[PDB]
Protein backbone atom coordinates (compact mmCIF):
# COMPACT_ATOMS: atom_id res chain seq x y z
CA UNK A 1 0.00 0.00 0.00
CA UNK A 2 3.04 2.07 -0.75
CA UNK A 3 0.72 4.10 -3.30
CA UNK A 4 -2.38 4.26 -1.69
CA UNK A 5 -0.67 5.48 1.81
CA UNK A 6 1.54 7.86 -0.30
CA UNK A 7 -1.90 9.21 -1.71
CA UNK A 8 -3.70 8.80 1.91
CA UNK A 9 -1.71 11.44 3.27
CA UNK A 10 -2.12 14.17 -0.21
CA UNK A 11 -6.12 12.79 -0.25
CA UNK A 12 -6.06 14.91 3.38
CA UNK A 13 -3.97 17.41 2.17
CA UNK A 14 -6.17 18.07 -0.51
CA UNK A 15 -9.74 17.10 1.51
CA UNK A 16 -8.12 19.77 3.75
CA UNK A 17 -8.15 22.61 1.20
CA UNK A 18 -11.64 21.14 -0.26
CA UNK A 19 -12.99 21.79 3.67
CA UNK A 20 -11.42 25.54 4.10
CA UNK A 21 -13.22 26.10 0.78
CA UNK A 22 -16.55 25.18 1.88
CA UNK A 23 -16.19 25.60 4.75
CA UNK A 24 -16.71 29.87 4.01
CA UNK A 25 -19.39 28.54 1.15
CA UNK A 26 -22.56 30.34 2.85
Amino acid sequence: MAQDIISTIGDLVKWIIDTVNKFTKK
